C-alpha cells in the first residue's frame, strides 16, 4: 500500500521496489506524496494525489 517518487519521474511501491507510471498526477519529482498502484505486473499504473 502507498508507493513515493524519485528523482527521474516515476513513482515506486515499498512492498516489491519497482517503478511504475502514473495517470492523472504527475510524478515529477515529489518523494512524499503517498501515490497508490493499480495492475502490477501487465498494466504498471498508478493514480497520485492532486
Amino acid at each position: 500500500q502507498e508507493g513515493k517518487c524519485t528523482a527521474k519521474g516515476e513513482c515506486q511501491e515499498n512492498t516489491s521496489g519497482v517503478k511504475l507510471f502514473c495517470t492523472s498526477g504527475s510524478c515529477a519529482k515529489k518523494e512524499g506524496q503517498a501515490c497508490t498502484r493499480n495492475g502490477p505486473g501487465s498494466s504498471n499504473s498508478a493514480s497520485c494525489p492532486k
